[PDB]
């Protein structure tokens, strides 16, 4: 036996909790703003049926299946899916990827956490027209704080503060891992995910109530949901969606698979999933599309809507945005609200993108979920001193485990389980116990659409995103140490 989710309540949302962590809020709006504005719908709804909805069921039942045989992790769930020598080689990427963005994520988890801190108490630079005479002291604010070198210097010299409040972080993530799924996880889900609806709600409305002498809010959704299907015949367009769709999911992350081999032998996903994904999907697109560029429209117009489009969503989250709330009337709270959303949001998705080096830990090396946290805690803080010390690390991290890795090893899953596994096979594990049963049109969709999808996808970065700076050969020879390091750790649990 294992542990177990013991409400369908808490398990959706915890698995729609990994999602809202990822920085939808400020992700899909610029994706939106930058592939046609409300046009961008079509390819972002299609590859929501067409890729994020058949490949999230696909993770749901490859975990269930695996947890009712004591394996909550794809280096066991493959080599039962395809018995074969290369099946468990390629399952350590499902535990090296979650692995390798927890070492850079729960850091940038950790300046929401900070950023809120300093705001609370007033820390902040407060200002005092023009746009940069705003905007670069909070750049400066971000870049203190990080670190970052005032040239192309190797070296981050991230303040003390930074790095305590990352020890902060990690306490706060083993305490919720270290009580378990029930009564770590899921009691967190229940409490945060309908808190986190509530503090979003306020901001919205607070931002529909912006006014400015260069914009107003009406204005942010106006341009941010403003259609133009001359977009659509753009390809780019629909690979920024279905890309997109990683995110608002969490596909391929192994953070679905790892929480869904915890849900029992029978008990339904088929609607417990299509719930979860509901949820990423309606928060993100309501509540994310309502804030970030509503109060970027409306500070600065839609004269630079076009310039706070390509300036890119973090930039939005920790420099534009704060650096409107400082010109707003009770700013510094907002400042707070909003860096206290980011912080409680990722932290659903850390504890989540930890759970399968814990549940490998647990499942395939027999080890306490005490000693499964604090060794992944101490992989993971150790690790981070390469992320929180070497410039653009972070960059290259981000890159091959949370670009390419993701959409690799979703395709990677679907292939698996419904070729190798057996389609029929595959179909009838779904299905199985579900209060509402899939409808065969995805089948084709699942066998044929989706990986065509992936397939694509992936060419095209295998295209533009193939071709100085050596400190990016340091941080790809330690991710591929990493490997090793799983790899034999996987046959370590072979020869047990
Ligand atoms: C606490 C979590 C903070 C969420 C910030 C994530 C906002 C997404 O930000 C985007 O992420 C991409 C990679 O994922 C980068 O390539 C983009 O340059 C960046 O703008
Ligand atoms: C691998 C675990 C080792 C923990 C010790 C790492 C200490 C690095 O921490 C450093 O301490 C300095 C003290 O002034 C601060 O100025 C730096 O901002 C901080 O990065
Ligand atoms: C100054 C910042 C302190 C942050 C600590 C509280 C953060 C909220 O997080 C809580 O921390 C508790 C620690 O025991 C845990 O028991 C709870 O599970 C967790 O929800
Ligand atoms: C940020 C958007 C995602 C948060 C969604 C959490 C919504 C509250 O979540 C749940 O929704 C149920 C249906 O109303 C209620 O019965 C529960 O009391 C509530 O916990
Ligand atoms: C009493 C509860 C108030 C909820 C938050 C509203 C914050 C008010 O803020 C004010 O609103 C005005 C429009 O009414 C605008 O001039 C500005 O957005 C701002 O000055
Ligand atoms: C350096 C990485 C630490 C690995 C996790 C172990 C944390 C050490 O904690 C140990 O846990 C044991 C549990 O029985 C206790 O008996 C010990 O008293 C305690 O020191
Ligand atoms: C999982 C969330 C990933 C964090 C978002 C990345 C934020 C770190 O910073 C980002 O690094 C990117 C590297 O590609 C750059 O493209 C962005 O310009 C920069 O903002």
């Amino acid at each position: 036996k294992r542990e177990h989710w013991a409400t369908r309540l808490g398990l959706i949302l915890a698995m729609a909790g990994n999602a809202v962590g990822l920085g939808n809020f400020l992700r899909f709006p610029v994706q939106a703003a930058e592939n046609g504005g409300g046009a961008f719908m079509i390819p972002y709804i299609i590859a929501f049926l067409l890729v994020g909805i058949p490949l999230m069921w696909i993770e749901w039942a490859m975990g269930r299946y695996g947890g009712a045989q004591g394996h909550g992790t794809t280096p066991a769930i493959f080599y039962l899916l395809w018995r074969n020598r290369f099946a468990k080689i390629l399952g350590v990427f499902g535990l090296w990827i979650p692995l390798v963005v927890a070492i850079y994520y729960v850091y940038i988890e950790s300046w929401t956490l900070g950023f809120a801190i300093k705001f609370l108490v007033g820390l902040v630079p407060e200002p005092p027209t023009d746009p940069d005479s705003i905007l670069r002291p909070f750049k400066e604010f971000l870049y203190s704080y990080i670190g970052v070198p005032k040239g192309d210097e190797p070296i981050l010299k991230p303040s003390l503060f930074a790095y305590i409040v990352f020890l902060i972080t990690m306490f706060i993530n083993v305490s919720i891992l270290i009580r378990g799924i029930s009564k770590g996880i899921e009691r967190f889900a229940k409490i945060a995910m309908p808190t986190l609806f509530i503090l979003a709600v306020f901001l919205v409305i607070r931002v529909f109530l912006l006014e400015t002498p260069n914009g107003t809010a009406a204005d942010g959704l106006n341009f941010l949901w403003t259609p133009d299907f001359e977009k659509l015949k753009d390809p780019g367009v629909w690979i920024a969606a279905v890309g997109q769709i990683f995110f608002t999911l969490s596909l391929g992350f192994g953070a679905i698979i790892t929480y869904a081999s915890y849900v029992r032998k029978d008990q339904d996903i088929v609607l417990s999933g299509l719930t979860a994904a509901t949820l990423n999907e309606k928060a993100e697109v309501i509540l994310g599309g309502s804030i970030s560029i509503p109060a970027a429209v409306a500070f600065f117009g839609v004269a630079n809507a076009v310039a706070i489009a390509k300036a890119g969503a973090f930039n939005l989250g920790f420099i534009t945005l704060p650096a409107i709330f400082s010109q707003t009337a009770g700013g510094t709270f907002l400042g707070f609200l909003w860096f206290f959303l980011l912080f409680f949001a990722g932290l659903h998705s850390s504890i989540a993108i930890m759970q399968p080096m814990i549940a490998f830990l647990e499942d395939e090396l027999k080890l306490s979920r005490k000693h499964a946290v604090l060794w992944t805690a101490a992989i993971v803080f150790f690790s981070a001193h390469l992320v929180m010390f070497l410039n653009k690390s972070l960059d290259e991290m981000d890159f091959w485990a949370g670009t390419i890795g993701v959409v690799f090893f979703g395709l990677t899953e679907l292939i698996i389980f419904f070729w190798i596994f057996g389609a029929d096979k595959a179909w009838e594990e779904i299905n199985r116990g579900g209060i509402i049963k899939v409808p065969r049109i995805y089948y084709y969709v699942m066998r044929y659409i989706t990986p065509a999808f992936l397939a694509v996808l992936l060419v095209v970065w295998a295209r533009e995103y193939i071709p100085t700076h050596w400190t990016v050969w340091i941080t790809r020879f330690y991710i591929i140490g990493l490997f090793l390091f799983l790899t034999f750790l996987v046959f370590l649990a072979e020869r047990r």
